[PDB]
């Protein structure tokens, strides 16, 4: 565990993280994909051996000794708001189980289903609150990665409001 488990946010490429493991915003087929998934594929391509897993689940594959947790959020183009909400919550619960199982002291996480799986909606608050519901019972240091300046401010505000 971390001595004083924390949440932080950084605005940069998650492929340059300073944590003990990474969560990939994966597709269900273990394909190189786009966005976070493509950056992860370029940095840790070995982690895509048998990484395919269903929506709402997480599957960890080692790149050397560095764990890549492939977490599959729903594509809100295909799911109803109700069913997508359930699968997005479930993917984060599976991330918390994997982080715990691995015994890491820190984890780099993106906001699942906020990019090309968002169905064209702003899901910062929805995705971040499912992240908190899952990760709050873990004692890893959690570092949330984003790319947008306004999202960085809103994520930082949400972290600070609870402290
Ligand atoms: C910044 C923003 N606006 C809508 C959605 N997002 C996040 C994705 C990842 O670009
Ligand atoms: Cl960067
Ligand atoms: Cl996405
Ligand atoms: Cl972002």
């Amino acid at each position: 565990g971390a001595m004083a488990p924390s949440y932080r946010v950084k605005r940069m490429d998650i492929a340059k993280n300073d944590e003990e493991c990474v969560v990939n915003a994966a597709n269900p087929r273990g394909l190189p994909g786009d966005g976070v998934c493509k950056a992860v594929y370029k940095k840790w391509p070995e982690s895509f051996k048998n990484s395919a897993t269903p929506v709402g689940t997480a599957k960890t594959v080692m790149c050397g000794t560095y764990p890549v947790i492939h977490a599959v959020g729903p594509n809100f183009s295909n799911y109803t708001e109700s069913e997508g909400d359930r699968e997005l919550a479930a993917a984060y619960r599976e991330v918390a189980k994997e982080v715990t199982r691995l015994g890491v002291n820190s984890v780099a996480i993106p906001l699942l289903s906020t990019g090309v799986y968002s169905g064209g909606k702003d899901r910062l608050t929805q995705s971040l609150n499912h992240l908190f519901t899952a990760m709050d019972s873990t004692d890893a240091d959690v570092v949330i990665y984003c790319r947008d300046k306004e999202w960085e401010k809103k994520i930082s505000e949400a972290i600070q409001m609870r402290t």
